[PDB]
């Protein structure tokens, strides 16, 4: 599924992403953007061998199992293809856990040098929320 800007603040407002550890939901938002272009479909590989999964691009490394990352391991407890679907239940779960481990968005590097220190409250502007 590719979302729309506000059916993924909604989306994800419900979940209760909006503030979470103190990141406003403009945050999420641009996240996704330049992670995956609002796909939950999309992969990419990386130089290790690891892949990253879905609408915040999560690493097969430490958080799911894919089954070909080997001596990886799986922290959130699913197997990754849960994060390419429609529901973004279980991206949004995963999530929450990644951000509370001690370095926050950081983890994202799209959101490091494309989101950090912008406007960010723009990525909702005009949504009913
Ligand atoms: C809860 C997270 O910490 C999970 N973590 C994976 C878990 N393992 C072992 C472990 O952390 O107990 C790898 C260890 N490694 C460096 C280290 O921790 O010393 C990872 C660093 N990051 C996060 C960070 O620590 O900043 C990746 C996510
Ligand atoms: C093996 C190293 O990870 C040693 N580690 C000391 C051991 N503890 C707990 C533990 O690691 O079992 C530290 C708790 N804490 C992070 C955490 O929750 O693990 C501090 C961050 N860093 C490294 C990091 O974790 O990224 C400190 C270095
Ligand atoms: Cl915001
Ligand atoms: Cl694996
Ligand atoms: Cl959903
Ligand atoms: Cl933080
Ligand atoms: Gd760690």
């Amino acid at each position: 599924k590719v979302f729309g800007r506000c059916e993924l603040a909604a989306a994800m407002k419900r979940h209760g992403l909006d503030n979470y550890r103190g990141y406003s939901l403009g945050n999420w938002v641009c996240a996704a953007k330049f992670e995956s272009n609002f796909n939950t479909q999309a992969t990419n590989r990386n130089t290790d061998g690891s892949t990253d999964y879905g609408i915040l691009q999560i690493n097969s490394r430490w958080w799911c199992n894919d089954g070909r990352t080997p001596g990886s391991r799986n922290l959130c407890n699913i197997p990754c293809s849960a994060l390419l679907s429609s529901d973004i239940t279980a991206s949004v779960n995963c999530a929450k856990k990644i951000v509370s481990d001690g370095n926050g968005m950081n983890a994202w590097v799209a959101w490091r040098n494309r989101c950090k220190g912008t406007d960010v409250q723009a990525w909702i502007r005009g949504c009913r929320l």
